[PDB]
């Protein structure tokens, strides 16, 4: 009875339902281009379902000493994000036909974001937790910069309906993603202001929006068809 359990349970349910809905729709499509978007986009909440379920059952949680106390850190979030965040970037890349080398650079940056975020989360010297946070946030900002300036440029060579879908998904991504570093800084991993139960609520809202919300928008569009 960690009080955050309720949001881990709701997160589990929403990621599950979203995965099932997307699989059902995905299995029914025959267009090859649309299939690739369905495969990527169904896997996103499926992974998140597995990690939410794991946390709900008490796995992916460790205690890290800093600031003179033992602090609960959910590390399973990073195992989700490691794979889900680049898959979302891959959906955006495929929509705008990004260059292969831009994709690699973004996936690289994304692994740096998640891996330095996790190192920060497990670091025992309080000050140095923020150093890793800042490196992670830099990597995130590079990603957003590229999505905002580079991908929008590529998108403008596409038909308007593809460009328009990309722009909504870009906007969703920039708003949601930019919130994660702030939650971490003020929550249990950082300054310890916002209690773990509220923090789990906030990451559940963000996660569901960034995966299922995003997917609803992408998979209902005409832009994914060939
Ligand atoms: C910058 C930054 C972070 C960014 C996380 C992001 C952007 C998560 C996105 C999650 C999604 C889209 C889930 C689905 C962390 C790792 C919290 C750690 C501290 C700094
Ligand atoms: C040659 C121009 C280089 C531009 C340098 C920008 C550095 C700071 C970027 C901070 C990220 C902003 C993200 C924008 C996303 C909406
Ligand atoms: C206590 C919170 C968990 C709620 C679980 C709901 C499970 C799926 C509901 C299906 C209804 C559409
Ligand atoms: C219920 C779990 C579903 C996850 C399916 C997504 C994976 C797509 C693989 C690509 C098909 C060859
Ligand atoms: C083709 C490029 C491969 C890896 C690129 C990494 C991009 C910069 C990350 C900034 C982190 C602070
Ligand atoms: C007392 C020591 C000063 C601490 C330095 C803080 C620097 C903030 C820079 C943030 C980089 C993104
Ligand atoms: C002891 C004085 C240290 C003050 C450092 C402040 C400058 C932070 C630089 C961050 C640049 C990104
Ligand atoms: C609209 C944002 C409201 C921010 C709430 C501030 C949290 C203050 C905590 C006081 C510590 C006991
Ligand atoms: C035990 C909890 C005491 C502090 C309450 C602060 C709540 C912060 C929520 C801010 C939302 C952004
Ligand atoms: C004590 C109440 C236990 C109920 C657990 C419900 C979680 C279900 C996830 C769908
Ligand atoms: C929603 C589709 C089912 C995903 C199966 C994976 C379950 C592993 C949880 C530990
Ligand atoms: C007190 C330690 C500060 C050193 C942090 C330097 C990190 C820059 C790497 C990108
Ligand atoms: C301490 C109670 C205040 C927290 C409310 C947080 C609202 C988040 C909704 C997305
Ligand atoms: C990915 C770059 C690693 C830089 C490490 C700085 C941490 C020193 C406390």
């Amino acid at each position: 009875g960690r009080p955050e359990w309720i949001w881990l349970a709701l997160g589990t349910a929403l990621m599950g339902l979203g995965t099932l809905y997307f699989l059902v729709k995905g299995m029914g499509v025959s267009d090859p281009d649309a299939k690739k978007f369905y495969a990527i986009t169904t896997l996103v909440p499926a992974i998140a379902f597995t990690m939410y379920l794991s946390m709900l059952l008490g796995y992916g949680l460790t205690m890290v000493p800093f600031g003179g106390e033992q602090n609960p850190i959910y590390w399973a979030r990073y195992a989700d994000w490691l794979f889900t965040t680049p898959l979302l970037l891959l959906d955006l890349a495929l929509l705008v036909d990004a260059d292969q080398g831009t994709i690699l650079a973004l996936v690289g940056a994304d692994g740096i974001m998640i891996g330095t975020g996790l190192v920060g989360a497990l670091t025992k010297v309080y000050s140095y937790r923020f150093v890793w946070w800042a490196i992670s946030t830099a990597a995130m900002l590079y990603i957003l910069y590229v999505l905002f300036f580079g991908f929008t440029s590529k998108a403008e060579s596409m038909r308007p309906e593809v460009a328009s879908t990309f722009k909504v998904l870009r906007n969703v991504t920039v708003v949601l993603w930019s919130a994660y570093p702030v939650v971490w800084l003020i929550g249990s991993e950082g300054a310890g202001i916002v209690p773990l139960n509220i923090e789990t609520l906030l990451f559940m809202v963000l996660d569901v929006s960034a995966k299922v919300g995003f997917g609803l928008i992408l998979l209902r569009s005409r832009a994914i068809f060939g």
